[PDB]
């Protein structure tokens, strides 16, 4: 009588401290998927992040700026394809994210440099996610859910475009500052510490493909209610983040690593011309695909 019951329930937290232990470790190569998705479908099971979160605490981030790096390469998985109980999850533990980053920022440590732009984008994906709960923090919505999150009102509209060209900001500084640790013939590398660094970029390179889509409708919606004068400013930041995308999505179509891992969407030639409304119906929606592994 309840002998079963307590077996299964050591046996749930015993498999999430062994794969926690696997995924988030100080050697230099990738996170391995087989124990991240055991994180993930822990997190469906439980409907939250505790059980991760109370192994978490006791990880030694400040011993090894690798183990800090995987880490917020895990949560930002967590993040994306756990159950969306994570996010409250997350928040309550917001500081052990800060503080890490705010740690390796003050070394010359090359992965902590990493690490330090990684937890600035993981304090804005938890913001953003408590803020605008119609939006899942993986930030795949049906254009049904985009245009009720959208809605008619300009205050609502402009506010929700700001704070994604905030959000695109903190991904690209990413992507930017992971390239400039590989050298051109990376193209043709299969290198375990190169492999640790690009593969965190899969993860940034969904959530990017999603905010241009939105980025692109909300920047017509606000061309249809303001005055084109008015909106200069907004033309020229969308212009800086589009050429910075195209330069990302094109380098990281060249990576061998990446071949069997994503098909990574080709994106327009330059940006649309949002002074002709007729333009939104050109916009082809960019379509991220996970090959069968
Ligand atoms: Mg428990």
């Amino acid at each position: 009588p309840g002998h079963s019951l307590e077996a299964e329930r050591e046996q749930f937290d015993k498999t999430q401290a062994i794969s926690i232990s696997k995924a988030i470790n100080s050697q230099e190569a990738p996170v391995k998927e087989k124990h991240a998705r055991r994180i993930i479908l822990g997190t469906h099971h439980e409907k939250g992040a505790f059980t991760f979160w109370s192994y978490a605490i006791g990880l030694p981030l400040p011993s090894s700026s690798i183990l800090s790096w995987k880490f917020c390469h895990v949560l930002h998985k967590v993040l994306r394809d756990g159950h969306p109980n994570v996010l409250h999850d997350c928040q309550r533990y917001r500081s052990n994210i800060r503080e890490i980053g705010d740690l390796w920022g003050h070394l010359r440590d090359q992965y902590g440099h990493l690490v330090n732009i990684y937890t600035k984008l993981l304090l804005t994906k938890i913001s953003f996610h408590l803020k605008h709960p119609q939006f899942p923090a993986g930030l795949e919505v049906t254009d049904e859910v985009l245009e009720k999150a959208a809605g008619t009102d300009v205050n609502n509209i402009f506010q929700l475009t700001v704070e994604m060209f905030d959000y695109m900001d903190c991904e690209l500084k990413l992507s930017e500052s992971v390239f400039r640790q590989l050298n051109t013939a990376i193209a043709v590398s299969q290198m375990s510490s190169g492999q640790c660094r690009l593969a965190p970029l899969i993860q940034v390179i969904q959530d990017c493909s999603h905010l241009y889509h939105y980025t692109v409708k909300l920047m017509f919606k606000l061309h249809s209610c303001l005055p084109a004068d008015t909106l200069q400013g907004h033309r020229d930041r969308f212009h800086e983040q589009f050429h910075s995308l195209r330069n990302f999505f094109r380098r990281a179509s060249d990576m061998l690593y990446f071949k069997r891992l994503i098909q990574i969407p080709r994106l327009p030639e330059g940006p649309p011309n949002f002074l002709r409304a007729s333009a939104l119906a050109e916009h082809i929606k960019p379509v991220v695909v996970i090959p069968e592994e």
